């Protein structure tokens, strides 16, 4: 129909050249995506109350973060207990259920040369109560990431690194902190005081653009909203640099002490989902993904393989999404990094996996909960249906559309290597 | 993994190269092919080569579709020439490394000074589907009128049999659209073209319709001259080896030989020369603007199967896989997947033993004839059709263990349920 | 590298390690963003024009001059505060600074002064204050008008209208509020000298996650009409009170350069707040970072393949001076102009190299701001009688301010674009001139 | 209808696919044609009157095959060439200049150059000739040997290598660097390696070639069946319309203007078909990675040809009129394969007849009477171009020209480009 080619910006998105789609860009053209940048909200006396939470899930936030520069392990351990009553106050609704990721924000090296003593407690600490990821504050350098890796211990090999990129070192030294890192958060607090504010934007841009390229998260923090901390509407230049981080490529958008400390913790939640579900929209895939593939090296791995394959075979048809079946996350992370306009529909019996991949822009995570049946096929067939129910319910999916599903020839992680086009009935 | 060996054969720097310009500066006449010959070559069946023997020389040496030519001969002769080509292509039977199936095309009398289909031209399409022909060249095609005229004598049995339809006049050109509407595929037949417009304007054309085919999807055959010095001379003129690599270049699926086969002194040579032609130019296509230009004009669509190819294609450019292994029972699948231009063979796996031999119109595909008796289980049967096309692109070449190979099939059996793509590790 | 390899050799390491020249040469867009580099100075003068508020934090004469100095090129004056009385004696102010750096072309800056209007308010078209407040334009003689609220082509012939025949000379940029003035664009911008995203009011009148939907779509679209857009309100809001913006602010200037806009604006920041001459600064300097950054492969690729084919010999000869600067890395390309058109049309090909206009109208050169890149140059020497002579000592005049300037260096490569008789709209020569 | 001929649809194609697709039989060719004939004198082409009709039919280069006759024979093969070129002089604005090229014996089976390959090119030098198509060239110290046998009176005579072998082919940059033009000479090269490997020695040699911005000639059997018949094969008329898409300056024929029953028409043929090849280049594409591959450059010549270029495609100039000494900046333009016409005005009779080994550039001779102000004898030039493109078709009033000049008198200098509007 004529009404689908309308809106979600399509007819920018059909663009022969960048500067035609900004000028075909529509403000009365409607996003219908799902968001696909994940929220990051900073947990805190604003944000703390189960009831709280539980708002702030529906409006839209993804990971929760406990800044470990503030607080005891007393108030960090009540933080995580709450998210998580507030997170399974809806696992009543399988087909709803929305995983949240607890991620650990380190207090940092200091005057110090590397890990501190407070860093190795506290990093100990999220092991022994379960956080999904950690993000490594003041990372200048490879031997920072192995010595928050070896702090985690053989218990937190699970455990996602991103690294916390906050001063000329660690933007100098950028690449050899990022082969080893799980993905990579850009600070600009610190980063802003660190170099010259005004060059703050050129390392946004660079490290944003290296981590597609790796196919690794970026997350973009600090001051995205600062004003909504006392006011209830954010300023011209921070809805700006909300939709801009999103163009440039984010797979995460943060918020510090507009949900930590704020009066409007769950509005700043509910603005920074409408302004990446616009952003997302102008997107100008036609570029993206000419230069993501012709950037990407070729590969001998199957599920890298697949992975491109089905994001070509999405586009071919629209499809509403690409629904895969995942262990660790990998294959909905190897799927994200070509930037699909399909939603990623991960589906997975891992808890710590289903909270991991909001990490990845695009990846919609689904926790299977049923025990595994006596069929391999049977279980594989039951949890693309389990996809299938919780998109329509959802709205990522309708009757007569076309989805590209993505399993694996055996069980167990590292085996996905086929792809198939199917028609939702 | 592969070795810098690899990345030096088969014009893998110029594969590489960012323009069109820099892949030009960087062929190399050191860089050798190792990919099978995907242009078919079709060779007019005459004096020169209807002979059992000869014919086995002609199979060996690269005939992927014998041409009869109904402008000369009767149908007994015709119907001598099928025999002998059947039973030269059947006497491989006993070696799996040599039985190669090979179409059978009638090429048409013409209409003449008459309006639409001849008399002769109806009795001789009568013939061909009595005889089983797989292909039909129809000449002088001027309208879609023409083509459905073709069809229609294509009597009840004979609605599979594929048409070719020959461009040789002003009109045939101007109404090119609507005669590619309806036919299976274009022949530029450049002899009668060459005469009925200005011979300096047959490139244009020959481009033109090499250009429209390939964005339909559709089979198109240069013809005619290609290598014309060969019918008296053992070597080519430096203009006639410059066409064939250029009509490959152009986008030709297939390439053919008339006099030089027909009644020239040097048959087999003229096959073995387009044979080694075909092979260095296919190896110097700029895949990477051919690829995204073929992807960019075709239009979105809602067909499993052409979503399947697309995927399947991308996915063999991303891992440089040995091949596209494919299931098809009309071809259908194979030729959506020719048509995106893979650098990968795509091995298409067929009980039909006329769509083996029809699949020789489409580019870079290699049927399979498969004849094992049907398993009960019909995944069983589907993997062991996937596992006959590994071991027989391991026996001839194509394939070796720690390969990747990509294996398009679909959900269901019967055709036109494409809808799957594997990635294949080669044990 | 081979492509910029001799050059290289000549010029050295050094010279294509600043400016962001890597990421300038990367073959693909997610190339040029992965090799930006912070270490990368820029080099180039800032080609952004700076609009600049004037009320109570900066109408003295010694802060206007302080101004003036940290890089303001545009004088906003808001008639929707303050009387005519006011309004004359920031002028004045203005006037008196500007004209404090007079003693040379090498010290004198133009500042353009712009009226903004009050606007229509619950009436259908031009109120009675804004045909009083045009009329007191015309009188002090101001450049631009800023035309509050328009929404079709008719609000903006009413402010013709309004201005009567000795303002015909005046510049009409219309502030585009809401979301009539969004639906109904291309007929404004039509009848528009040029435009201004007023994100304050179009923040209110439409979502206000839409807000970068507009103002990407308005910049896209007067580049390629090439007409000058101006990215409006709260840049740097934090700064009416704080010495550093939030890193949110920072981040919006710089996208709005990178989006493609012409002029950037301060309001309560330079009007009313603590730091008018620090945030000032912040503009200029984050400017000249974005400026670096954009990637002019895409950008100059892009303005070529959507702009027509023409006929108009300062179109044609402006694409091929902007080629020329960018075949030699051109430090300038010194243009002649009399109305600013010819600066005009070089400026909408984005060149690397400054736009030098070499004019004799003191209106023209405070009106070229409203383009990127376009350094203007009021040339008061005397004539010559022989008219060949006088285009060759205004270019001269040129080259010695650009030398003077800093803008060029002996060694240096410049494109002067020159026209073949007397009077506006001749322009059809471009000449390469080596720097001695 | 100005946008229906000269395959303007296929030029405004946005994928070279589409471009394919759009080509039209029906569009005529209206410019005239940029790629250069080159003739082989022998026996059938050597007559005043016969070298007339060649001359007319299209012929801007003759060839003198050294491999066969003796001295006193190319001696009276270039004097009755130079009778019918001057039996056009009457008509300064239609006259055709023709170059005279040598084309040597070759080593054999000797290391460097052969003592008559020596005595050859002394021979050239006192006759005057323009181009040295050096046969068998093999390594840069070749074209070295043959540049020190041509002396000091021989330093503005055009080196064209022959690339025939695999050596040649292998060591194809160095050769290039130190040479002033290349031969794809297929007809050895097809002997010296596998037959089914020289279209790809013939594409990547012109991709260098046009790359470098240095002359490069498609050679041998291109029209090899016209030597007995009155028309071509169809491999024969693909093959010359190939090597001007390939990007080839000029196109040669051998025997079949040597010996061949039709010289003349075999010359009509390569006219016919390289306008028709060059109306279908896809400039959209070529222009932009011509453009994106020239380095960076300081030379005011190369920035001033980059501009003009760039300016005659913005306004669809029918013509580029530039006054070169050397012909060098009538090559610079040529180098970005304009569709407008270089009609490049003269004073040099030697750069009038080399300039026919570039592309697009149509040579004036210069011989109206001086101008007494430099200034005035420019703009005069300027002139002379512009009503010599008006009697030839290439220019009509109305039309829209961009002219390359100097700032000073002498070679060197060009660093002017100008929008002229016709009369
Ligand atoms: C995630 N990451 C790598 C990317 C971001 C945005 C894009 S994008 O949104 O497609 N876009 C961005 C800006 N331009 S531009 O060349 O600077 C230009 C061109 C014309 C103008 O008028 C203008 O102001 C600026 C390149 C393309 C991408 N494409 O590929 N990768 C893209
Ligand atoms: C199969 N069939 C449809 C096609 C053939 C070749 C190709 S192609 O090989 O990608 N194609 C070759 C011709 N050039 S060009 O513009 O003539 C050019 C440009 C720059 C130069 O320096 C030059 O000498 C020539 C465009 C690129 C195709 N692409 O899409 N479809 C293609
Ligand atoms: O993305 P990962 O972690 O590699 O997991 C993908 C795996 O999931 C599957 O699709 C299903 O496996 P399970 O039955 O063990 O859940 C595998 O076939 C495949 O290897
Ligand atoms: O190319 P075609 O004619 O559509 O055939 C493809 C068909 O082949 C298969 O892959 C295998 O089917 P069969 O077992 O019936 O041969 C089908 O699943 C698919 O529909
Ligand atoms: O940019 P504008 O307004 O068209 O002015 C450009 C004009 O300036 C000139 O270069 C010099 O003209 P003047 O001598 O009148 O100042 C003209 O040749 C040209 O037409
Ligand atoms: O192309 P070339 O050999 O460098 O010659 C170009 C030269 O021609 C001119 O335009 C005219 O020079 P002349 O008056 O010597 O003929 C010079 O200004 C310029 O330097
Ligand atoms: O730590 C941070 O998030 C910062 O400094 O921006
Ligand atoms: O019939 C043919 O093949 C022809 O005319 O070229
Ligand atoms: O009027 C203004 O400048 C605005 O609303 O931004
Ligand atoms: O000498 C030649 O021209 C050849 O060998 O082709
Ligand atoms: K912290
Ligand atoms: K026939
Ligand atoms: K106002
Ligand atoms: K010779
Ligand atoms: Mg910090
Ligand atoms: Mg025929
Ligand atoms: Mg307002
Ligand atoms: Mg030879």
């Amino acid at each position: 129909g004529t009404a689908f080619f309308q809106q979600q910006q399509l007819p920018a998105a059909m663009a022969d050249t960048f500067l035609e789609h900004l000028c075909l860009l529509d403000i009365d053209s409607e996003p219908v995506a799902a968001r696909s940048t994940s929220i990051i909200a900073t947990i805190g006396p604003a944000s703390r109350s189960v009831e709280r939470l539980k708002e702030m899930i529906k409006a839209g936030m993804n990971i929760a973060r406990l800044n470990f520069s503030h607080g005891s392990h007393e108030y960090h351990a009540e933080s995580i207990a709450n998210v998580r009553e507030a997170v399974e106050s809806f696992a009543g609704s399988p087909l709803s259920y929305r995983p949240v990721a607890i991620a650990l924000d380190t207090k940092g090296p200091g005057s110090g040369p590397g890990l501190s003593e407070q860093d190795v407690r506290d990093l100990r600490f999220g092991v022994e109560h379960g956080v999904d990821i950690v993000f490594a504050s003041f990372v200048r350098k490879a031997s920072d990431v192995a010595a928050v890796r070896a702090a985690l211990g053989p218990e937190g090999h699970g455990i996602k690194i991103i690294s916390k990129i906050e001063n000329h070192e660690g933007v100098k030294r950028f690449d050899e902190i990022l082969e080893v890192s799980d993905g990579i958060m850009v600070a600009r607090g610190d980063l802003g005081i660190e170099i010259p504010a005004e060059k703050v934007f050129l390392a946004q841009k660079m490290m944003i653009g290296r981590c597609n390229l790796a196919g690794k998260p970026v997350v973009c923090a600090t001051q995205m909203l600062e004003s909504m901390i006392t006011k209830p509407r954010p300023t011209r230049a921070e809805t700006s640099d909300v939709a801009n981080a999103v163009l440039d490529g984010a797979d995460c958008i943060m918020l510090s002490g507009e949900t930590a400390k704020g009066n409007f913790p769950v509005e700043a939640v509910k603005m920074q989902h409408a302004i990446a579900r616009e952003a997302e929209a102008a997107v100008y895939h036609r570029q993206l993904f000419e230069e993501l593939r012709r950037a990407a090296p070729l590969s001998r791995d199957p599920t890298e393989v697949t992975a491109i394959g089905a994001v070509e075979a999405a586009f071919k048809c629209c499809a509403a999404a690409i629904i895969v079946l995942t262990t660790t996350g990998r294959s909905a992370q190897l799927l994200s990094r070509y930037r699909p306009r399909a939603a990623v529909i991960a589906v997975t019996r891992s808890a710590q996996a289903a909270r991991q991949v909001h990490l990845c822009r695009g990846v919609f995570p689904l926790l299977y909960r049923e025990p595994p049946e006596a069929i391999w096929a049977d279980d594989v067939d039951r949890r693309v249906q389990f996809g299938i129910e919780s998109g329509k319910l959802r709205g990522f999916l309708r009757v007569g559309d076309l989805v590209i599903v993505v399993t694996g020839w055996r069980p167990g992680s590292g085996y996905t290597n086929i792809m198939r086009v199917l028609s939702i009935s």
